[PDB]
């Protein structure tokens, strides 16, 4: 979640620009942001982000049973741009934003918003209420083009904080044999077992949670790091990048 | 503790099931939870809920010694479903519960409880008695087939509400440099102070709290946010689900 | 805007006698400066400029749209030469002044000023309240001819600060190839993304902000650098230079 971005990464935007969300959401899929070309200092504008998806298509969630998705983003703003505080949005742009709590990355970086994870059902299309910075006041600020960054996913990981995979992936052979058995992990906790005899002899069990489908067969030969399973990931991660001029008015 | 979730989460529950504990709770171990396959209305069954662990490893504890650990968990219920009163609770079945006080997640949620923190040496496994509704009397409540989420953890969290972290999680550098020198925070109570010379001749000192162990020698040198200690947590929180039939009575 | 000079360039004017406008407002553009032949020490006279344009056409703006012209300008006068104060200025000059501030380049170089971003509409004409020095205290001057320099723009620039292109200049094909399509960058805000698709099957998408028109249509060929758009761009940057003897009067 952003929350594990933000537990585990003190920098969202990796140097080659890659938003940490990658480094567990391994699937990409598109997403979109708009912010105007052009704003006013100490001005309040919309950033909208779209994360698309097929909404009909369900994922498989912790429990090993179907379920809907939902998103998550993350938003690099340029340094002095914040969140819009709710005294300076109007209500019109507090409808379009929703029952949505954006924060910062942390109280050092109001300049970095998240939000989720929230039903993708309803939030497949997010707006973002953010507040200019003046130049005139800030120092760290010029009337430039700046860049915006922005990460969206939709659909849960394929690996935890702690580098085990979700059951949310693909699971591959521990090592190459003949697969002498393969069997169901219970009746209510689903998933499997499969053991395979290497060529010494010794057998190895590979546990599988429920989730992704078995693709191989009992008698099978497997080589180590073989795909055990196919990929039962239906969501993923995406990035968009945008500028935004901060005008300098005067009459 | 629960109440932390109490105090800082309306819905101990997430949409895709994550249960809040896991905000501060960043090791998974696995639980389990059983209830009969199914129940009458107005009837009190037994839900028992395990919080597996190694007992004879012991945890960092906040005064920086090892010691027990703590368990503790949050029950979600169907609405209608409560615990079950104690002039209810058959004699067998009080001695079975022992002396656990399940409270509601709030006044306002009687079909989530919560217990904890109670020795894990003495309730790795509880027994919850629960009073099924009736829908003969409680419209809000059908004769359906009602799932039961279950969240137990063992073993204090890594950081407390406010973003602090305690002593029985990871302790990284928070800043890239040199470590010019290790002295001990408490001369008595154990804790490390690492000073770290940044690449611009400032140095700065990391508190260390006792409870950790420190993994990093003066002189030596450690990047932005670099594991100066061990993971000293030992503990774990993890959930489960099931569910049970509320029966309707033929004739 | 002139702040982008002054934060750029330590010296508003190159060996060549180029202004450092001009490395970003690439259309030159007259202009006009006049100041009298010869001035007594210690004397405030004025600098009539002139920074002419058609009133009537409308330039690209940042957001897309179409809008009036800012002006500004630096004038680089000779060393002792500097702004009037205001208790020097007669009250018949700052009428014709206007509501205008001129500031030295930097704190150090009062003998520069700038001035602008404002309306060209109402400052296309402008009068600078000039202080002439007095060689009887300030040595480092004498009286000799002196050469003054001028530059004035109009409208916005082509290029920012860190080699971004801004939406008010030419934009060209980023690799030789066929226009396979072209969409609205922004449904609502305009702006187009051209898509070529060159000799090895390979597409590139080129953005192009609202503000410039495409001269291209999907299904036509174009080369590398090949222009994509008109040239938006109807305002300039001109310089102009002249000359003042200080006068040294009889006694
Ligand atoms: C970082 C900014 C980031 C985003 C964005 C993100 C979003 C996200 C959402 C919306 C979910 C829920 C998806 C759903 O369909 O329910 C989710 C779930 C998981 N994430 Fe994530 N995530 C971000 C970053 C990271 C990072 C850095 C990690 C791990 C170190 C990670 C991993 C996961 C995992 C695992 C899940 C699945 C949880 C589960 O229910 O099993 N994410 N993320
Ligand atoms: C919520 C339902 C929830 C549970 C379950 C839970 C349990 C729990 C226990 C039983 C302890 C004590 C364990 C021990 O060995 O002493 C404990 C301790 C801490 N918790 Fe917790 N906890 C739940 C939720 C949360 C939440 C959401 C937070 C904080 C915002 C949190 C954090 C912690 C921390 C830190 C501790 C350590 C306390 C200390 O001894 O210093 N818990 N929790
Ligand atoms: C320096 C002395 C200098 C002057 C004079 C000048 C003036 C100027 C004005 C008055 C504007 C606003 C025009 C309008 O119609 O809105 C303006 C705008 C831009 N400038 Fe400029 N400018 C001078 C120098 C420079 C330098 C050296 C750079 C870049 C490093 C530069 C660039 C630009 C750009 C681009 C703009 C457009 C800003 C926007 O609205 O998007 N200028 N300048």
């Amino acid at each position: 979640y952003p929350v594990f971005a933000q537990q585990n990464y003190a920098n969202p935007r990796e140097a080659n620009g890659r938003i940490v969300c990658a480094n567990c959401h391994l699937a990409q899929k598109a997403v979109e942001i708009e912010v105007p070309q052009a704003v006013l200092p100490d001005t309040v504008f919309e950033a909208v982000i779209e994360l698309p998806y097929d909404k009909q298509v369900k994922q498989v969630l912790a429990n090993g049973k179907k379920g809907d998705l939902n998103v998550g983003m993350v938003l690099i703003l340029p340094e002095g741009f914040e969140l819009a505080p709710p005294d300076r949005v109007p209500a019109e742009i507090k409808e379009k934003v929703g029952n949505l709590y954006y924060q910062p990355y942390s109280p050092e970086q109001k300049n970095i918003l998240v939000v989720g994870p929230v039903p993708g059902k309803k939030y497949s299309e997010m707006v973002v209420p953010i507040l200019s910075p003046d130049p005139a006041k800030n120092k760290n600020v010029s009337y430039l083009k700046y860049p915006i960054y922005f990460g969206g996913n939709r659909g849960r990981g394929q690996v935890y904080p702690d580098g085990k995979k979700s059951n949310n992936t693909i699971y591959n052979a521990s090592a190459a044999g003949k697969i002498v058995a393969i069997t169901a992990l219970s009746e209510k906790k689903g998933g499997f077992e499969v053991s395979i005899e290497k060529a010494n002899g010794e057998v190895v069990v590979d546990k599988i949670p429920a989730g992704p489908d078995l693709i191989v067969k009992e008698g099978q030969t497997v080589q180590a790091d073989q795909p055990l399973t196919n990929n039962p990931n239906v969501g993923g991660f995406g990035q968009a990048e945008t500028e935004i001029v901060l005008q300098n008015p005067a009459r």
